[PDB]
């Protein structure tokens, strides 16, 4: 075998709801965030960790950018949870235009 797979690095974290930029409106079924809360109560390691862009400023600083995840971001929510599972994934601000576009802010 000649050849490695190569990608940009993500690590599960338990991420502080708080610290989760969130620009964009949710879409949500409410009976789906309610499922969510159930399953939440009973049987958390079945729900997925979120996905999160995490960039890194000019300066170092770093920035969590949450997109979609939507119902399991509620019904955390819902249940007062200080973190979240989230899957960490590293990007770059190229990344984030393709949500954000004109508005991709100049992150330091
Ligand atoms: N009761 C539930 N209702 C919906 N999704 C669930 C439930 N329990 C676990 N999951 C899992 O959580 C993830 C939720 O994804 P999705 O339905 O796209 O909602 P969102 O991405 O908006 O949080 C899925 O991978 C699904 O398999």
């Amino acid at each position: 075998h000649m050849s490695i797979h190569s990608g940009r690095i993500a690590a599960v974290h338990n991420v502080p709801l708080s610290v989760l930029i969130r620009p964009l409106p949710s879409v949500l079924d409410p009976a789906k965030v309610q499922s969510l809360v159930d399953t939440i109560r009973e049987d958390p390691d079945s729900v997925p960790p979120i996905d999160v862009l995490w960039i890194k400023g000019a300066q170092g600083g770093d920035y969590f950018y949450s997109f979609g995840g939507c119902h399991r971001y509620a019904a955390y929510q819902q249940l007062q949870r200080e973190t979240i599972p989230a899957k960490l994934v590293q990007s770059t601000l190229s990344d984030l235009r393709v949500y954000l576009g004109a508005s991709t802010p100049d992150l330091q």
